[PDB]
């Protein structure tokens, strides 16, 4: 039967997909390592590929399959259970079967998904230092509209220093940092003053190729949730701009304490989203 991730319940995406609203028509773009298309709890209807020799629709790592799923995740009687589970799933193929990325790949994965019409872009990868057409370009998709979202890093804490990688480190960006079950922040979650939420990111189950379900650590595995509840909230409220949809994530987290370890705190989509 269906299992459904402890990070659903956590951040009350349950209570919202029962009012009926499930992200339908709301299109987000997961940059990434790929997504195992053929994958029977997926379903990707679009994407493109900025790596050599990799198709968008194929995942030879399984991080990309993974970060899709616990967005979204299909709705039936099988496998995991995504937080916006009726989006409409493209596929940006950035980072490579090894993991990683340039900063081009990235950059021309960020314009194709504004360009496209994308509504969410989320990123679950990060570096030490972005480039200045990294900032242009998610500075220019949060202008047109796009809700974008990426991991803060898994650099963890170490005294008074910010730990928090690029993009998420850039204005435009909402930081995702991690929680396990019981809302505490993971040892590895970065911190610092650009972090800006905080989402299960310890222990997290979802899609992962071929055809199968793995658990995995990394504020990776937070930023979806944070992508998938973006989602929610634009298809309950569909005129709301970007810094609306990011401001209501933001203003109504469950705080959990010191804003430089988590942020305002875990994000609560049912309140976000009434
Ligand atoms: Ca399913
Ligand atoms: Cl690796
Ligand atoms: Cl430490
Ligand atoms: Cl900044
Ligand atoms: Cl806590
Ligand atoms: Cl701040
Ligand atoms: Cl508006
Ligand atoms: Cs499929
Ligand atoms: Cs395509
Ligand atoms: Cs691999
Ligand atoms: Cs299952
Ligand atoms: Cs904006
Ligand atoms: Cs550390
Ligand atoms: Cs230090
Ligand atoms: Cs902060
Ligand atoms: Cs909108
Ligand atoms: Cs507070
Ligand atoms: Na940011």
């Amino acid at each position: 039967a269906q299992t459904v991730p402890y990070g659903i319940p956590l951040i009350k995406a349950d209570k919202v997909q029962a009012q009926g609203f499930k992200g339908a028509n709301v299109k987000v773009a997961v940059l990434d390592t790929g997504i195992q298309a053929s994958h029977p709890d997926l379903n990707v209807v679009g994407g493109a590929s900025f790596v050599a020799g990799e198709a968008y629709n194929t995942d030879g790592n399984g991080h990309g399959t993974h970060v899709a799923g616990t967005v979204a995740a299909l709705d039936n009687t099988t496998g995991v259970l995504g937080v916006a589970p009726s989006v409409s799933l493209y596929a940006v193929k950035v980072l490579n079967s090894s993991g990683s990325g340039s900063y081009s790949g990235i950059v021309s994965g960020i314009e194709w998904a504004t360009t496209n019409g994308m509504d969410v872009i989320n990123m679950s990868l990060g570096g030490a230092s972005g480039s200045t057409a990294m900032k242009q370009a998610v500075d220019n998709a949060y202008a047109r509209g796009v809700v974008v979202v990426a991991a803060a890093g898994n650099s963890g804490n170490s005294g008074s220093t910010n730990t928090i990688g690029y993009p998420a480190k850039y204005d435009s960006v909402i930081a995702v940092g991690a929680v396990d079950s019981n809302s505490n922040r993971a040892s590895f979650s970065s911190v610092g003053a650009e972090l800006e939420v905080m989402a299960p990111g310890a222990g997290v189950y979802s899609t992962y190729p071929t055809n199968t379900y793995a658990t995995l650590n990394g504020t990776s595995m937070a930023s979806p949730h944070v992508a998938g509840a973006a989602a929610l909230i634009l298809s309950k409220h569909p005129n709301l701009s970007a810094s609306q949809v990011r401001n209501r994530l933001s203003s109504t987290a469950t705080y959990l304490g010191s804003s430089f370890y988590y942020g305002k705190g875990l994000i609560n989509v049912e309140a976000a989203a009434q």
